[PDB]
């Protein structure tokens, strides 16, 4: 039995996902279309596995999916899971040194700008949504100062974000939860309007800038296209926004629920850092994980896989494998964290791991700073989206009595 849109999945999925574990490493999901891997060494090892594509033109259902959001279709083609291996390795070889601690490091004032000002304007209040009063309007203001986009275009890209991630999946996953003409605005839009502040940005160019530093790339020799550039920064975009949402919402409540661990990081703020890495090991945003296609017929775990069959990596599962993180159904903030697979691993690893971390550790440290006492004023709920097990409200107390 699997049934991740389900009521009550996303809110705890983790006994049905052991009990598949537990009974079998791989299954046939039927609405998914894709066979499901469940143990934490087979999803590692296909991570590494060159027998299995990234590219969704591998996949059976291609000509359907390519056709699908037609508005994306560039996106699709150009950006990092649809080029290939050759070019996929240019791409992010170019990015990858604009992503690091260091570099990103310049962003640590704006990001807890952000945060105080949210802070200050609702903190008052009887309710306050670590959602939507806090964690929703953070992730998009850390990509827009990395972009050097005004705050003013924030909430216009952070729907361009969360509904591309949602339009990609028309076509690919199962459930897509929203209406198709909602969707295509959105990324009608924010395709329009990050044209503008490319062209700006190419009559402005900046020092020590990411996107001009992507513009005179693509301007110079072979090193990248106008396709791969657009493709790139809407990846950034929308890969950015609702998985920081998440980390952060998931982050606090699951400090709330585990008094123990607050305790620790309010002792050893130090160990922020790997609590949240914890928070992404132990209760894994994702609903079912990311996927792959097999470029070949091949036998893996007792299955038979034919060429351009899809296989999902069952995330939240791999990460309560018992057989490498000791007490897995444990939120253990002084675990070692290092075998988690949240942020992916290979070529096509996260590149936002540090900014996701920084943000998170700043939204994080600084809430429960200002507000130690902060609780739980009723069960968080939970939605349905196609890929995340999203957080709709998390509404606390902040400071109780
Ligand atoms: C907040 C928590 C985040 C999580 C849990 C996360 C998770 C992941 C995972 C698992 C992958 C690999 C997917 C696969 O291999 O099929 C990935 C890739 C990617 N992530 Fe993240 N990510 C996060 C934040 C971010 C941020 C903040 C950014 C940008 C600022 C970002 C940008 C990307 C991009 C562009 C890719 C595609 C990489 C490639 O295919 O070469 N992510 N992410
Ligand atoms: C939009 C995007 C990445 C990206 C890079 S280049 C390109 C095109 N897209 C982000 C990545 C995000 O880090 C995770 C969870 C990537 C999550 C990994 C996989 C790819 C998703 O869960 C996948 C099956 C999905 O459910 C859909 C709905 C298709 C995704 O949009 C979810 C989604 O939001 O995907």
């Amino acid at each position: 039995d699997f049934k991740p849109f389900a009521p009550g999945y996303a809110e705890d999925p983790f006994p049905a996902i052991e009990r598949l574990r537990e009974a079998t490493p791989i299954f046939y999901w039927d609405e998914g279309r894709s066979w499901v891997l469940t143990r934490y060494h087979d999803v590692s090892a296909v991570f590494r596995d060159e027998r299995f594509a990234v590219s969704r033109e591998e996949w059976e259902s291609s000509a359907e999916y390519s056709s699908a959001i037609p508005e994306l279709s560039d996106m699709k083609k150009y950006g990092l899971f649809g080029l290939p291996p050759e070019d996929h390795a240019r791409v992010r070889k170019l990015v990858n040194p604009s992503f690091t601690s260091r570099a990103i490091d310049l962003l640590r004032a704006e990001i807890q700008r952000t945060v105080d000002q949210l802070l200050d304007a609702r903190s008052g209040q009887e309710e306050f949504d670590v959602v939507r009063d806090y964690a929703e309007g953070i992730p998009m203001r850390a990509i827009s100062a990395l972009l050097k986009v005004p705050a003013e275009c924030d909430e216009k890209f952070r729907r361009f974000g969360s509904a591309t991630a949602r339009a990609l999946g028309v076509g690919l996953v199962p459930r897509v939860d929203e209406e198709t003409k909602t969707l295509v605005a959105s990324v009608t839009e924010g395709l329009a309007l990050l044209h503008g502040v490319l062209d700006e940005r190419r009559r402005n160019p900046l020092e020590n800038d990411v996107l001009t530093m992507l513009l005179q790339a693509e301007a110079d020799g072979s090193r990248l296209s106008t396709k791969e550039l657009v493709a790139l920064v809407g990846a950034i975009i929308a890969a950015g926004t609702d998985t920081t949402i998440y980390l952060i919402a998931f982050a606090v409540l699951n400090l709330l629920r585990s008094p123990e661990a607050l305790e620790l990081v309010k002792a050893e703020p130090g160990l922020m850092r790997n609590a949240l890495d914890e928070v992404l090991r132990f209760d894994n945003i994702l609903r079912i994980g990311t996927v792959r296609f097999a470029r070949q017929d091949l036998e893996y775990c007792g299955a038979s896989i034919k060429k351009g069959e899809m296989v999902f990596l069952l995330i939240p599962s791999a990460l309560r494998d018992g057989t490498v993180f000791s007490r897995p159904d444990v939120f253990d903030v002084r675990r070692d964290t290092s075998a988690s697979l949240a942020y992916g691993r290979g070529p096509h690893v996260c590149p936002g791991v540090s900014l996701a971390r920084l943000e998170a550790e700043i939204a994080v440290g600084t809430i429960f700073r200002r507000f130690p006492e902060m609780k739980l004023k009723e069960t968080p709920v939970f939605g349905y989206h196609p890929a995340f097990r999203n957080i709709e409200s998390l509404n606390v107390i902040l400071k109780p009595s």
